[PDB]
RNA sequence: CGCUUGCUCGGUUCGCCGAGACUCCC
C-alpha cells in the first residue's frame, strides 16, 4: 500500500573537466569487470563475501590484485561490485528462464503432434557481458546547484536557489513580430485551452543556435579532482507534468545517486521513496480486493485492437461499449505500415545473410508448401477427383476417400493430416535464422525506434482506456481484466489458406498485454488477470 | 488555476501551432 516504486528522470549534461573514462571511479570499476565477468563458476563462489565493511573491500584487492587506481573510498566502492556480481548472476539467471521457455514449449509441441498421431566447460559464463562505464555515483557526492564562486566557474550561467526558476515566456500573444515567440496572424484563433506542456527551442528552426538553450540551470557532480555538469531543465519537466509540484526543493525531490552515462549523454535520476504515490503491484488471478469499482474487460478483437466492455460492479452491471477513437486507430494503422514496412525490410536480409545452403531450406517451407502437399498426396494415396476447394474444416471428405485406399488408416487414434506431412524448419538452420535477424534488429536504428513508438503507442491505448473508464464509469478505481495469453476463425475453404497464417493478429497482442500487466505495478492500477 | 531543455508522430510561403509516452538499465 506505502509508494514503493521510483521511476526515471532523465538529465541532459551540460560540460565535464575530463572524458568519464579517465576518471578513477570508472577505471577501478573496469578492473572489476575484467576479473569478475571472467573467473569460472567455482571461483565466484569463493569470492562472494565483500560488503560495506571497510576491511572487507581492501582486503579483496590483496587476493584478487584488482589495482586500486586512488578509489579508495567506502560507502562508493560496494555499487562498483554489487552491480558486477549481480550482473554475473542475472546472467545465469536469465538462462534458467529461458530453459523454462523450451521446457513448457516441449510439453505443448509434443501433445500437439500426439493428438494428430551459460557457462561453458572451463565453467567461466560464455558471451560475458560487456564493460559498462556508467559512474555509479553515491551520496557524499549528490549533486548541488552550481555557483561561479566556488566551483570551475564555467561560463554558462548562476543559480540562485532562494528565488524560483523562471517561466518560459510570459503572454505569449504579447510578443512583437520580429522578436521570436508569438502567435503568427494566420495561426490565432486554433490555439488549445488545455494545459499543455509550452515548448519554446525545439521545431527545428534555429534548432543549431546552442547559444539558444544554453542561455540554463546548472548542477554540478564533482568526484575527486573531475567535475560534470548537467541541466535541470529536465528534472523541471518531471515535476510538473508528474504533479508533483527553489532549486534546492528540486533536487530535494530526486536522489544524490544519479548514473552517469558517457555515451548516452544523460543522467538518470532516480525519485525519492514518497516522491510519486504508486505502489507497484502484482496481476492477481481473482479476489484481488472485495472492497463502486470500474471494471474494464479489454478483449483484443480483431477488427479493433482493443476493445472494452465497461462494467460498474458493486459488493454483494455494464454501462456499455466504448473500443476507440477514429484518430488513434488512423494512428495505429500509421503504425501497422511503419512497423510492417521494416520488417520485411529487414527479414528479406536474413535471407541475404543465411548461407545459400542454409537459405535454401526456408525457401521449400515457404515458396515449395504445394510441391511438399504434392507428396502429401502420394503418401495419403489421395487423387485429384477430389478438388482441394472443397474442402473445408469438415475434411472428413478426405477419410471417406482415405477408407477408399485402407493402405494406412490413421483414422481411430485418439483425436483433437494437414501437421502430419507439414515440413518444418531444421533446428540447425532455424537457431542461424533467429539470432542473425536478432542480430541485425538489435544494429538497425529503424528498429529501435520503433520499438520505442511500439511501447509508447500502447500506453497511449491503456491511457485511453483509464480515462474513458474513469470518465464513461465515473469511478477512481479501475480494475482491468485482460485475458491470459499464455494458449490463445476464417473458412477460406482453399488448400493455400491452410498454409496461410498471422490472423491479422499479433501486432499488439503482446505489446498491450506487457502494457496492461504493466499498470499493476509501474502505475499499481490492479490488473485482474484471467 | 496550473509545464524551458531531450524524445515520438502531425499541419505550415518557415513566424509557429496541434497532439503522445515517461520504470529505467543491462
Amino acid at each position: 500500500h506505502p509508494a514503493n516504486f521510483c521511476p526515471p528522470a532523465k538529465v541532459n549534461i551540460l560540460a565535464q573537466s575530463r572524458p568519464l573514462s579517465e576518471w578513477p571511479i570508472n577505471l577501478v570499476s573496469k578492473g572489476v569487470q575484467e576479473y569478475v565477468y571472467g573467473l569460472t563458476a567455482a571461483e565466484r563462489e569463493a569470492n562472494g563475501d565483500f560488503g560495506t565493511s571497510r576491511k572487507s573491500l581492501d582486503r579483496w584487492f590483496a587476493r584478487t590484485g584488482v589495482p586500486t587506481h586512488g578509489y579508495t573510498t567506502v560507502q562508493g566502492l560496494n555499487l562498483i561490485l554489487r552491480h558486477t556480481f549481480n550482473r554475473y548472476d542475472g546472467v545465469i539467471k536469465k538462462v534458467e528462464t529461458r530453459n523454462e521457455k523450451r521446457r513448457s514449449k516441449a510439453t505443448r509441441i509434443n501433445v500437439s503432434r500426439e493428438a494428430d498421431g551459460a557457462f561453458g566447460p572451463d565453467g567461466k559464463l560464455k558471451e560475458r557481458p560487456g564493460i559498462n562505464p556508467s559512474i555509479y555515483c553515491y551520496q557524499q557526492v549528490s549533486p548541488v546547484p552550481y555557483n561561479p564562486a566556488k566551483h570551475p566557474a564555467l561560463p554558462f550561467s548562476g543559480v540562485d536557489p532562494g528565488a524560483p526558476l523562471p517561466l518560459g515566456t510570459p503572454n505569449r500573444l504579447s510578443i512583437p513580430k520580429g522578436q521570436p515567440g508569438y502567435v503568427p496572424e494566420w495561426q490565432r484563433p486554433h490555439l488549445s485551452t488545455k494545459n499543455k506542456r509550452i515548448r519554446k527551442w525545439y521545431a527545428r528552426a534555429n534548432w543549431r543556435r546552442k547559444p539558444g538553450r544554453k542561455s540554463a540551470i546548472p548542477i554540478i557532480v564533482t568526484i575527486g579532482k573531475d567535475w560534470i555538469v548537467m541541466d535541470a531543465r529536465g528534472l523541471l519537466r518531471a515535476v510538473y507534468w508528474r504533479g508533483i509540484a527553489s532549486l534546492k526543493e528540486l533536487l530535494g525531490f530526486f536522489s544524490g545517486d544519479p548514473v552517469l552515462d558517457p555515451k548516452r549523454g544523460i543522467a538518470t535520476f532516480t525519485f525519492k521513496l514518497g516522491a510519486v504515490a504508486v505502489h507497484s503491484r502484482k496481476p492477481t488471478r481473482g479476489k484481488k480486493s472485495k472492497e463502486h469499482v470500474g471494471l474494464v474487460a479489454i478483449d483484443l478483437g480483431q477488427t479493433n485492437p482493443v476493445a472494452a466492455e465497461f462494467s460498474r460492479v458493486k459488493r454483494e452491471e455494464p454501462l456499455g461499449q466504448i473500443v476507440l477513437p477514429d484518430d488513434l486507430v488512423k494512428d495505429l494503422t500509421r503504425y501497422r505500415r511503419a512497423w510492417d514496412a521494416t520488417e520485411e525490410q529487414i527479414k528479406a536480409e536474413a535471407i541475404v545473410q543465411l548461407p545459400e545452403e542454409c537459405r535454401a531450406e526456408v525457401v521449400k517451407v515457404n515458396q515449395m508448401s504445394a510441391e511438399e502437399t504434392k507428396h502429401l498426396i502420394l503418401d495419403r494415396g489421395v487423387s485429384g477427383d477430389l478438388p482441394w476447394e472443397k474442402m473445408t474444416s469438415n475434411t472428413t471428405f478426405i477419410s471417406d476417400h482415405l477408407l477408399a485406399k485402407g493402405v494406412t488408416d490413421q483414422v481411430f487414434f485418439e483425436k483433437k493430416w494437414v501437421k502430419l506431412l507439414r515440413p518444418r524448419l531444421s533446428q540447425e538452420t532455424r537457431k542461424a535464422v533467429n539470432d542473425k535477424t536478432w542480430e541485425l534488429k538489435r544494429a538497425s536504428t529503424e528498429y529501435v525506434r520503433l520499438s520505442r513508438r511500439k511501447t509508447e503507442l500502447a500506453r497511449r491505448c491503456v491511457n485511453y482506456i483509464v480515462r474513458e473508464t474513469k470518465r464513461w464509469t465515473q469511478c477512481e478505481d479501475i480494475a482491468i481484466v485482460i485475458e491470459d495469453l499464455n494458449v490463445r476463425g476464417e473458412r477460406p475453404d482453399g488448400w493455400d489458406n491452410f498454409f496461410i497464417s498471422k490472423r491479422e493478429n499479433r501486432w499488439f497482442i503482446q505489446v498491450l498485454h506487457k502494457a496492461f500487466s504493466d499498470l499493476a505495478l509501474h502505475r499499481g492500477l490492479p490488473v485482474i488477470e484471467a
